[PDB]
């Protein structure tokens, strides 16, 4: 049968680099003037919110960028995906993932991945498309999950990214400057840190089993 899901799994060095950059982002963001102002939109609670604790559910080991969730063949289009020539040829193969930004929402915290044309060939085209993936180029959903809220599923991270990229589609001024780049407030608890320099992480395309 098929793996739980295919994707690019970052090396140990790469994962810790991206992970630590994610922690710094949550710490810096939670301290920023603009975020403390929009706490009412980020949280309908009830005085500083520690975002690193908020996104308490983090990936236990190495970070990864998902391509296609298969659930051992139980997912729609799973069989059709794994039997592609490029998928079979790319299995166990080395890739560099380009991180363009870090983003935060009331549900998830993650990193936007800008896939190359070679890597876009590995992105699935199953018919059941998220409606937020429309008007945007394919592979826009590509991401690395950094953290989730208690009752949130990691699948949500992609949905949040697509929802964010619909807003940007463009935009106005940045509301602040962080050491790595410009910070944008997209409203409704949504934040995007556009990196001045895009991070490059090495990863291996393969299949993960439970
Ligand atoms: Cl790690
Ligand atoms: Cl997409």
């Amino acid at each position: 049968f098929l793996p739980l899901y295919f994707g690019w799994f970052l090396t140990k060095k790469s994962s810790e680099t991206l992970r630590k950059a994610g922690q710094v982002f949550l710490e810096e963001l939670g301290n920023h003037k603009a975020f403390k102002k929009e706490l009412r939109h980020f949280i309908s609670g009830d005085e500083k919110l520690e975002l690193v604790s908020y996104f308490g559910k983090r990936p236990p080991g190495v970070l990864h960028c998902t391509t296609k969730a298969c659930d051992y063949g139980k997912a729609a289009g799973a069989e059709e995906y794994a039997q592609q020539e490029v998928v079979k040829r790319s299995y166990g193969k080395a890739f560099k993932l380009s991180i363009s930004a870090l983003f935060v929402t009331p549900k998830t915290a993650g990193a936007q991945v800008v896939l190359t044309d070679q890597e876009l060939q590995l992105w699935p085209s199953d018919l059941d498309k998220p409606s937020a993936s429309e008007g945007l180029p394919p592979g826009s959903r590509a991401h690395v999950t950094l953290g989730c809220a208690a009752d949130v599923q990691p699948v949500q991270t992609g949905l949040d990214l697509l929802d964010i990229l619909q807003q940007v589609k463009s935009q106005g001024e940045a509301v602040g400057e962080l050491p790595r780049g410009k910070l944008y407030s997209l409203g409704k608890g949504r934040w995007m840190l556009s990196l001045t320099k895009k991070m490059e992480v090495k990863a291996i395309f393969t299949g993960y089993y439970g």
